[PDB]
C-alpha cells in the first residue's frame, strides 16, 4: 500500500544488471581503496577509516543532525566505523560499543585513530538483551535486508522496540537505523516515538539505493511519512532507467593517537 512497499516490490522484480545498475545510480560513494590496502597491511596509525559507516555518521554529524557529545553508546558497533568517529570528536567523553561478532558477524576492528584508547568494544553481545544503561548519545546502525518487506518490518520494529528501552533512560542525542521506514507499523512506531523522544528519519545520501534505509535522529524534526514518501519517491525514480552513475568522494580520515590527560 505504501509507496515504499511497492517500491521493494519492484526492486526484486528487476534483473541482474538493472539491479546491479540500480543500487549505486546517482549515489554518493567514498573511495575506500587506499583504507581497504592499509588495513589489509596491517596498518594502524594512519587515521583511515575501519569501514563505510564512518563516513555515514559524519554526513549526520557534520549537519547537525546528531551531536556526539559525552557517554557514547553504540549498539551493533560491527567493526566499530562509528565508535572511532565518535571516539576522535572532543566533545565525547568515552565510547562504549556493543557487537555480536560471532558466526560470521564483523568484530571490532582495532586501529589506533584519535581516541581509541577511550573506546571499550564488547563483543558476543546480543544488545536485545543488553540492560540498558544511562548515557548521553545512544547511536545503534542495525537492520538486515530481506527480500521480504513483512521481514524488513519485523526487524526495524523489533531495533526501534529496543531501542526505546535505552532512549526511555534519558538521552540527548540519538542516531538509529530504520531499516524499512517504509512499512506502516514502523511509520506509526516513529510518529509515536517523535512525539515522546523528538527527532525525526533522514536518508543519507551514501546509502544505496537496494535498501531504504533512514536514521531516526535527534537534530531535526519534520513531517516523517511526507519525508520517508519523498524518499520513497526518489528511490522509484531512478529505478526508471539506472545508469549506475556514482559520484566518488573523500572517505574519512581521522587524527591519529591516544586522547590523554
Ligand atoms: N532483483 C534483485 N533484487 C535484489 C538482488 N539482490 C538483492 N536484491 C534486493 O535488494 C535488497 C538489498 O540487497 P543487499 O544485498 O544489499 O542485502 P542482503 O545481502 O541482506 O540481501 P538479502 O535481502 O539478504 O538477499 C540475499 C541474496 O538473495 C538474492 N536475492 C535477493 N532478492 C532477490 C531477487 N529479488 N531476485 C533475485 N535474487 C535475489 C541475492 O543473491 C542476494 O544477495 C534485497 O533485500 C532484495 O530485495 C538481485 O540480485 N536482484
Ligand atoms: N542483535 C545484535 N546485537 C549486537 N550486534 C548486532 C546484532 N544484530 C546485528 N548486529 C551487528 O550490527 C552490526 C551492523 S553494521 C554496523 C557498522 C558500524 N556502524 C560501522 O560504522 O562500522 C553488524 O556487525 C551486525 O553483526
Amino acid at each position: 500500500k505504501t509507496l515504499g512497499e511497492v517500491w521493494k516490490r519492484e526492486l526484486n522484480l528487476l534483473d541482474k544488471r538493472q539491479f546491479e545498475l540500480y543500487k549505486r545510480t546517482d549515489i554518493v560513494e567514498v573511495d575506500r581503496d587506499t583504507a581497504r590496502r592499509h588495513l589489509a597491511e596491517g596498518k594502524v596509525d594512519t587515521g583511515v577509516a575501519v569501514s563505510r559507516g564512518t563516513a555515514k555518521l559524519r554526513w549526520f554529524h557534520e549537519r547537525g543532525y546528531v551531536k556526539l557529545e559525552g557517554r557514547v553508546i553504540d549498539l551493533g558497533c560491527g567493526r566499530g566505523g562509528w565508535c572511532y568517529y565518535a571516539a576522535a570528536q572532543k566533545e565525547v567523553s568515552g565510547v562504549k560499543g556493543f557487537t555480536l561478532g560471532r558466526d560470521g558477524h564483523e568484530k571490532p576492528m582495532n586501529v589506533q585513530s584519535l581516541g581509541w584508547n577511550i573506546i571499550t568494544f564488547k563483543d558476543k553481545t546480543d544488545i536485545h538483551r543488553l540492560e540498558p544503561v544511562k548515557c548521553d548519545t545512544l547511536l545503534c546502525d542495525i537492520g538486515e535486508s530481506s527480500s521480504s518487506s513483512v521481514t524488513e518490518g519485523e526487524r526495524t520494529v523489533r531495533v526501534l522496540d529496543t531501542v526505546e528501552k535505552w532512549l526511555a533512560c534519558g538521552v540527548d542525542n540519538f542516531c538509529v537505523k530504520v531499516l524499512a521506514p517504509y512499512m506502516p507499523d514502523v511509520l506509526e512506531k516513529l510518529e509515536l516515538l517523535q512525539r515522546r523522544f523528538g527527532g525525526t528519519v533522514i536518508r543519507n545520501p551514501l546509502s544505496r539505493n537496494s535498501t531504504h534505509e533512514m536514521y531516526y535522529v535527534s537534530g531535526a524534526r519534520s513531517n516523517v511519512t511526507f519525508t520517508v514518501n519523498q524518499t520513497s519517491r526518489l528511490l522509484m525514480r531512478r529505478m526508471r532507467r539506472p545508469t549506475g552513475k556514482v559520484t566518488l568522494e573523500a572517505d574519512v580520515i581521522l587524527p591519529i593517537g591516544t586522547r590523554s590527560v
